[PDB]
């Protein structure tokens, strides 16, 4: 069982919202598998109500890059938190001859997982 590796996001350090803010807008995340061993992620987001990413969780084979959507919700940004927004990228190395499609149990049993903060900047 060996520490999952390193992934490669574009952004890399966050991802700037822009208003308007009454109309959904979708943006994507690319991520990259940088290692050298197949890896299953999962995304999450600090507010369910107006984030959303698609495909929530997913395999990635060495080298092999997936485009995410993460969609924002109109909302009104006038009256709201906004300073604590952030997408959040787990991931683990997939265990020997298992299938290429997520279990959630890969994150639960003895293992490692790693995770990578992407914060939502707003830019109104």
């Amino acid at each position: 069982s060996v520490p999952p590796g390193d992934i490669q996001t574009q952004p890399g350090t966050k991802i700037v919202f822009n208003a308007p803010y009454d109309d959904k807008h979708t943006y994507h995340i690319k991520v990259i598998n940088s290692s050298a061993r197949r890896i299953g992620y999962g995304i999450k987001t600090t507010n369910m109500k107006r984030l959303g990413v698609d495909p929530p969780c997913g395999v990635l084979d060495p080298k092999e890059a997936v485009l995410l959507a993460v969609s924002c919700d109109a909302f009104a940004f006038g009256q709201e938190d906004t300073n604590n927004d952030r997408i959040t990228v787990e991931w683990t190395n997939t265990p020997d001859g298992a299938a290429k499609q997520f279990r959630r149990e890969w994150f639960q049993g003895d293992g490692m997982v790693r995770r990578k903060n992407l914060p939502i900047e707003y830019n109104p």
